[PDB]
Formats: structure tokens, C-alpha cells, sequence
């Protein structure tokens, strides 16, 4: 039997702010769809008592179980619903019925940072340093919570009402190599220990991503562009990248310190928040 | 400018067997579609002079260039078109026009081994040992050709007319982590050197895959089934798996020798072909 009794909040919340009232679908008005993912259909929704606007994601138990990702979904909901930070997309709670799982999510109205990046072509130093400050703050909170997988690529960053970053959890079901097989776990078995060990090398890797992200913010494209997989792997492992002429000395300093091959040499998150280029240009 | 003058065959071939006749679309009758992939539409086709049946894949230059995978496609065509082996899907040649690239492929009529596995639930020892022999022979030829990426997962194995294995090249454009960004390379940049180094640990990894595949053939599912990514990574790196009661002593011996954590301890391809369980049950 597949248990949908998650270790996650399912109590009704009074947004105007012994067994308790649980969520139900009848608690929500439904608006237009916000998007469709691999397993989720996201709708604009409104809790009826408070009229509070949020996002409701509907997933289907049958296809979750058929793809073998139901246990991963449970883990994501339990993990995400216990993170509380202004720059982390809030998961308020969940409920389920005979065929569906419902996730009650913070609504982020201004799209992803990746789309904003594509619209503006590139970000100036003030917005870049402000985004980096927000992500460094969120990443410090996350390490405090010992969260498994981190992803701060711009396509995983949503934008709040006042333009604040919201780290999302897109692509939770597709971390395994792509394939046409039914279940979304099997292809991992074909990775030998030598390769899977790289996926467990997870600590100072958020510092690397921070440097790549700062580069992509300022330049508009990531720094290790190559024509084939093997070339790209070599560019990354040997940290072979250059800056366009307009990138300033302070920006170059921070990015080059974050993109050190030796993880030991990468700065701590505290040093990023104290970096002179960050404090000079960040509005936070 | 994007060059479509590949270092790959484009001369007309006389299948009944100084500038030369080049392929053209008018050389082929087109039949029903065989499938649609991410960038390719595959059709049953027939060369008109010889009436030889093959598979024609049409790709579109605009979407290849938009996704930034045109250079990778060129590399795959150049690599694949120089491999010549009875168990490797032949790429006979290519041509192109103003908007499209055409790949002339060996037609494999009996589907993928993954589908056959799902139909039969599991394979007996004779078919298993025969498939493993064919793949070990093909992998020896490949190392002789120093081919970059190897993939022998059952969903990447097509079946010839008499049931012979044909190693395909499915999913060539999606080796990077999945994302909603336009270009299919950028997400690699966010992998630090410590993780990308695992993707370059490529030699005795075909021996690992051979063991996983032999297990999945005989059992019907891969050996490291877990409920979450992190559990799965631990199961793989610590090689924690068991056999159902029906798996024979010879099968257990070969699989356990192939699934050693230390790559040095994994047998050579020659030893696999000489293994007593293989020779006892392989019809080849
Ligand atoms: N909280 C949200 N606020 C606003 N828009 C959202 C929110 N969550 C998702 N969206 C939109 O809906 C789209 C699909 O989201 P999502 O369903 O999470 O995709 P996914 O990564 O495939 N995960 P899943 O569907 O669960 O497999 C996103 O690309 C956004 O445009
Ligand atoms: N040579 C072939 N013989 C028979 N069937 C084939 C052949 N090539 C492809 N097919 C079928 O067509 C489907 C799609 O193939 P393909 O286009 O290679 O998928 P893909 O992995 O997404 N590669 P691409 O489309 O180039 O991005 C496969 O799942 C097969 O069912
Ligand atoms: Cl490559
Ligand atoms: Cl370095
Ligand atoms: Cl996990
Ligand atoms: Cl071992």
C-alpha cells in the first residue's frame, strides 16, 4: 500500500494573520491555470474564508505510482513544507482524495528569473548583487536545515510580488537520466559508483553555482559554452572561461573566487555577503 | 555560420550488394512514421533503385540551432557513421536541404529490448547470455574505436530482423540536466568540477552496466531499487542488492563480479565472453 499520510502540514490555516480542521478542495476557488509540469497542474486559487490568493497544484496518484515517483514526491513535500524563509517558495500544506494529491503553494506572480533574464538580455550590477545576497541568505538557512538537493539555476527561481526571489523545486521527478522507460528511477542503476559518487559530492557546490549564476546574471549566458558534451566537461573541470570587456573588476573578483576548482578554496557564504562588490551594489 | 558539411558519408550507396553521386530526398519512397523523438521524426523509407528498406530521420535546422544542439548532432553523426558492427545500429549516411537534415538509418523491425522485456516480464538464461555476448562483442569493437559515450540500457537496444541486438543512440540531445531553458547545454555549467569529473570517469563503466543489464534481463527490474534519490545513490555506491531465489549460481557469479565497487576488480570484456555461465547458455 502507498501511504499518502505525509509528515507534512495538512491543517487548515487562517490566512488572516486534539484533532484540527483539515484542508479540503471545497476550501478553494479555482482560477486560471498557471502552468502544467510533468506530474502537476498548477492553478491560481483562493482560500474562500480569507480570500488569500495562492497556487494549487494537482497531481494524480495513478500516474505518480505508474512512474514510481510517489515516494520522492512525499520526500519533497516533507522537506519543502518545513523550510520557512522569505526567499524559499513556501509550501503551506497538502491534502488528497481518492485520485489526486493537492499541494497548497505560495503564488509567485512575476515569473522565473530565467525569463526575466531572457527579456532584459542581462542584469545590471545592482539587481545582480541583490539577487546574489538573497540567495546567499537562503542558502545559509538551508544548510542550517541540512536540505538534500540544492538548485539555484535561474529557471528554478520565481519572483514574488515585490520582485523578491523565491527558490522553487522544479523538476523534482526527473533527476535521473532521461529515458522512455515507465519508471523514473531505473536509469540511475546504470551509473557505476564512480559516477554516482559525484552526485553525493554535495557541500561547497552551492558556492560554485553561485559563481555561475552571478556570471549568467551579468553576461546573459553561462560561462562554459562549448559545442559538445565532452568539450563542455573539459571546460568545466578545468574552469576555462573568460569575461566580456564590460564586466567590472569587482564582479570578476567574486566570480573567479567562487569558480575555484578546489572546493576548499571557494569562499564561505558569509564571505559572499561581505564581499566589497556585493555590499557596494546590493540594495540588501 | 553553422556548417552542415559533416565529416560523414553522403555518397549514394548501391544497396544491391572525382565527385560521386550524393543522396537526395528524391532517392526515397516514404512509408509510415516509426516514431517521433525530441528533434527527429523517423519514417519507414525505401531506396528507389534497390528497393532496400531503411529508416529515414528528419531533423529541422531551425529547432536544432534554437536548442543549441547542432554541433552535438554533427558529432554524433560523424562518430556513429564510422562504426561498423553487426550489433551497432548502422548510420549509412546523411544529406540536408535548406531547412532539414536527413539521416539514413538501418531499420530495426522488432522494437526495443526494453519493450520485449516488459512483454515477457523477464528473460530466460539462454536469451540473456546471448544478448550479453552480443553486447560484449560490440563493446570490444567500440573501445577499439575509442567512442565517447556508451549506453547499453535496454531502452537503447533495438532488435534486428532475426532478433539480433542493435545498439542505438537514443537521447543524444538530452545528456544535460533537464530544464525549461531554450538551450540544452547551459545546465551543465552549474555542475562543479567535483561532479562533472564523474561523467569523465569512463572506461570500466561498461562492465558495470553489463552487470546491471544482466540482472535486469533475468529479474525484470534493475537491482538498486529505492524510494528516493539519496537512498538510491547510497544503494548504488555501496552496491547493496540481492537476488530472487530463482537466479542461478552461475548468473549470480557473473553479475556479482561485474558489480564490484572498485573498477579495477571488474572483469575484462574477454573474461565475460569466456565466463562459464555465458558459454553454457549463449547460442553465440
Ligand atoms: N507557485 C507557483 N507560482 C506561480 N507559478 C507557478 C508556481 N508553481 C508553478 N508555476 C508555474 O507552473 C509551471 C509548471 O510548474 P511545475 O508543475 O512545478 O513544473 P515541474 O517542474 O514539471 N514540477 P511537476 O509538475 O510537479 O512534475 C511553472 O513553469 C510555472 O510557470
Ligand atoms: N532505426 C530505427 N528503426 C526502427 N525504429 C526506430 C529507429 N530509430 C528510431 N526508431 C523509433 O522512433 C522512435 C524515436 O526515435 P528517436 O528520434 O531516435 O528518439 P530520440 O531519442 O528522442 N532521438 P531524436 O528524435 O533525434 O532527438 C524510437 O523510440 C523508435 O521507436
Ligand atoms: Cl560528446
Ligand atoms: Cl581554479
Ligand atoms: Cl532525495
Ligand atoms: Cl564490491
Amino acid at each position: 500500500h502507498m501511504s499518502y499520510s505525509y509528515d507534512a502540514p495538512s491543517d487548515f490555516i487562517n490566512f488572516s494573520s486534539s484533532k484540527k480542521r483539515q484542508w479540503a478542495l471545497e476550501d478553494f476557488e479555482i482560477g486560471r491555470p498557471l502552468g502544467k509540469g510533468k506530474f502537476g497542474n498548477v492553478y491560481l486559487a483562493r482560500e474562500k474564508q480569507s480570500k488569500f490568493i495562492l497556487a494549487l497544484k494537482v497531481l494524480f496518484k495513478a500516474q505518480l505510482e505508474k512512474a514510481g515517483v510517489e515516494h520522492q514526491l512525499r520526500r519533497e513535500v516533507e522537506i519543502q513544507s518545513h523550510l520557512r524563509h522569505p526567499n524559499i517558495l513556501r509550501l503551506y500544506g497538502y491534502f488528497h482524495d481518492a485520485t489526486r494529491v493537492y499541494l497548497i503553494l505560495e503564488y509567485a506572480p512575476l515569473g522565473t528569473v530565467y525569463r526575466e533574464l531572457q527579456k532584459l538580455s542581462k542584469f545590471d550590477e545592482q539587481r545582480t548583487a541583490t539577487y546574489i545576497t538573497e540567495l546567499a541568505n537562503a542558502l545559509s538557512y538551508c544548510h542550517s536545515k541540512r536540505v538534500i538537493h540544492r538548485d539555484i539555476k535561474p529557471e528554478n527561481l520565481l519572483l514574488g510580488s515585490a520582485g523578491e526571489l523565491k527558490i522553487a523545486d522544479f523538476g523534482w521527478s526527473v533527476h535521473a537520466p532521461s529515458s522512455r522507460r515507465t519508471t523514473l528511477c531505473g536509469t540511475l542503476d546504470y551509473l557505476p559508483p564512480e559516477m554516482i559518487e559525484g552526485r553525493m559530492h554535495d557541500e561547497k557546490v552551492d558556492l560554485w553555482s553561485l559563481g555561475v549564476l552571478c556570471y549568467e546574471f551579468l553576461v546573459g549566458k553561462p560561462p562554459f559554452e562549448a559545442n559538445t558534451y565532452q568539450e563542455t566537461y573539459k571546460r568545466i573541470s578545468r574552469v576555462e572561461f573568460t569575461f566580456p570587456d564590460f564586466v567590472t573588476e569587482g564582479a570578476r573578483d567574486l566570480i573567479s573566487r567562487l569558480l575555484k576548482h578546489n572546493p576548499s578554496q571557494r569562499p564561505m557564504l558569509r564571505e559572499v555577503l561581505e564581499h566589497p562588490w556585493i555590499t557596494a551594489n546590493s540594495s540588501k
